[PDB]
């Protein structure tokens, strides 16, 4: 009954650096793929009305995201946080 | 190519609740549309003042056919799903 959460990292990617960014995030999706509370990942290339790439992750709760984001690691971008008010499928 | 459409709507502090009760109805008119893959209403928390109305489609034409079809009677953000995991 926790409130689902959606984090969107809006990143400025130069014109041309597209294929290298989408190759890079294909690996970063691996590290998040089986984390506790992880629901979904999407990489969104802007087409109209926006110029930044959108890195979207769906989580069970803000607690699950803070657990993954503040844990240990190996070593402009604006972060937008939302609460999934409702969700329907196709 | 799957696409995601985000309607970023300026909402006043207080009009939010009435906005969330209206989109429960509006989700009905899309949840079984052809090409429809998913709808999400996102209430902002940090870094954003707008509600994000998110719809997932199999293509832009599937979205355009639904949007520009016949009807009974705010910034749009258009994306292409590079990769989807989950």
């Amino acid at each position: 009954n926790a409130m689902p959460v959606v984090k969107i990292n809006a990143i400025e990617v130069p014109a041309g650096a597209g294929p290298e960014l989408e190759k890079r995030f294909a690996h970063r999706a691996h590290a998040v793929e089986n984390s506790p509370g992880f629901l979904g990942f999407q990489l969104l290339r802007p087409v109209k009305g926006e110029e930044r790439y959108f890195v979207v992750t769906h989580w069970e709760s803000d607690e699950a995201f803070q657990a993954w984001a503040n844990g240990p690691a190996i070593a402009g971008a604006s972060l937008l946080e939302f609460e999934v008010v409702l969700d329907v499928g196709g």
